[PDB]
RNA sequence: AAA
């Protein structure tokens, strides 16, 4: 049996990808990969249904991602007729790691010889697994469903199959995206477009695909070129229809153009085909709450008449789908920061308070989105609740979470002047010390922290942060 | 899926 058990661990499949359920919500990517086999025909039917099937597992369903791993077969059956045995790895891998888990060992095992014999027969270098471009890129794919957190893996996962296939469509396609979520990954300051070429790339070797073309258009928007994106987006939409893949991202390109009621339509439209998507309930959202906006900023922050009728209608409807974002992926971060600043604009601190501080429970999320929730936590506290210690305090664990980000200067700003205010109301105030040592710090002013820190000290001598910090504020 |  611990024979097996080895054996298990050398294949390649989902089981061995560390593909781990905390990162991501368990219902949601369930049902939009339901939402990508009914309306993404672009995909691979036999790599969603493979996934389906291991996230199945994850819910504790193993009976349920047998049955998906049959659909699996059939499709191997279907659509690789030829190829059948090396296609059908991932899927025996899967099988034989969701037998194992039922304590099916025997059956288990049949699996696991079944690729067994395959390796052999293909005599691949190991025993249980064939290196294969295919198999690496619905690796990437995988990867780019569980999250912020893979996407280095998955931009790997490509590379590797587009070292074998440098001109594959599909192999494009993957590395394409994901080098275009990489350019809104992490980012320092400004915008990254990387992905700009193998966009480039991927659409030529892709003629139809109207869903790698959107991507295009958008990044050709990031970079100044709107009127040649645009184009893109007008050839698109007389192309395809009812494609919420495709339609929601054409609102993106809208919303952001301020076109709010056409990206409102496209979004609508989208709607009553896939009326559960956390990404659909978002961007519009952020329509209502940008044409909210552009009223406010028309009465001077202070509408009469219809206008405050119409902004609080607004307001009442982003609430609505921002929740909706939020309920519908409990991992999806800006869901619950727009949620929980726009209860703020509307005065229910107390809802704005709930959704802020179940944000601030999320261990799984990325460092990068840990930070703008503390960022804009912060805020609240400082703007509506008017507590200038609680803000400090989360403006510093934005800092501190991630140092480099386009809100680094906003964040050591407002640290400084808080800081500076509540100082010259009390020179013994600790925290504001501590602040600006840790600030000057950031911004390489050594001495100007460690005076800082030194005065905090004096207050709070035992202090195991005060101690680091000088510590290592002398080791440079 | 925010900037
Ligand atoms: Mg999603």
């Amino acid at each position: 049996k611990d024979t097996l058990k080895a054996i298990l661990l050398e294949l390649e499949c989902h089981f061995t990808w560390n593909l781990l359920k905390e990162d991501i919500d368990l219902f949601e990517v369930e049902d939009t990969i339901g939402q990508q086999l009914e309306f993404l025909t672009t995909k691979s039917r036999l790599a969603l249904y493979n996934l389906l099937a291991y996230v199945k597992h994850l819910k504790g369903q193993n009976k349920d991602a047998l049955e998906c791993l049959e659909q699996a077969e059939e499709i191997i059956q279907q659509e690789h007729s030829d190829k059948e045995e090396v296609r059908s790895l991932v899927t025996w891998g899967n099988y034989a790691w969701v037998y194992y888990h039922m304590d099916q060992l025997e059956e288990a095992q049949k699996y696991t010889g079944k690729i067994g014999n395959v390796c052999k027969k293909l005599s691949s270098p190991s025993n249980y697994k064939l290196e294969c471009p295919e198999t690496d890129c619905e690796k990437g794919w995988a990867l780019l469903k569980f999250g912020g957190k893979y996407y280095q893996k998955a931009k790997a996962a490509f590379e590797k199959a587009l070292e074998v296939e440098p001109d594959n469509p599909e192999f494009n396609i993957g590395y394409a995206i994901t080098v275009y979520r990489l350019d809104d990954s992490d980012r320092e300051g400004s915008v990254k477009s990387f992905s700009l070429g193998p966009l480039r790339k991927a659409v030529t070797l892709n003629p139809d695909n109207s869903y790698i073309k959107v991507f295009l258009a958008l990044k050709l928007q990031d970079v100044h070129a709107e009127a040649e994106g645009e184009k893109y987006i007008e050839e698109i939409l007389d192309q395809i229809s009812s494609q919420p893949y495709v339609l929601r991202y054409a609102a993106k390109f809208y919303r952001r153009k301020n076109s709010w009621n056409k990206a409102l339509e496209l979004l609508k439209k989208a709607l009553e085909v896939t009326p559960t998507s956390s990404f659909l309930h978002h961007q519009m959202g952020l329509c209502y709450r940008a044409q909210m906006i552009q009223i406010k900023k028309a009465t001077h922050n202070r509408p009469k008449g219809k206008d405050k009728l119409k902004v609080d209608e607004l307001i009442s409807s982003a609430i609505f789908h921002f929740k909706a974002a939020m309920e519908r992926d409990s991992m999806f971060a800006f869901a619950y920061t727009d949620l929980a600043n726009m209860y703020a604009e509307g005065g229910q601190y107390s809802n704005a308070e709930d959704i802020f501080r179940k944000a601030l429970r999320l261990e799984n999320i990325t460092d990068d989105h840990k930070h703008q929730i503390h960022y804009h936590y912060g805020r609240f506290q400082e703007f509506h609740r008017k507590s200038e210690n609680t803000a400090i305090h989360h403006y510093l664990e934005a800092l501190k979470v991630k140092d480099r980000s386009p809100l680094r200067t906003k964040l050591t700003s407002a640290l400084k002047k808080l800081s500076t205010k509540r100082l010259c109301h009390n020179a013994l105030d600790v925290q504001s010390l501590s602040a600006l040592g840790f600030v000057y710090k950031l911004e390489g002013e050594k001495r100007q922290a460690a005076e800082y820190y030194e005065k905090a000290q004096k207050i709070d001598p035992e202090n195991a942060e005060f101690l680091t910090a000088l510590c290592e504020l002398r080791l440079s």
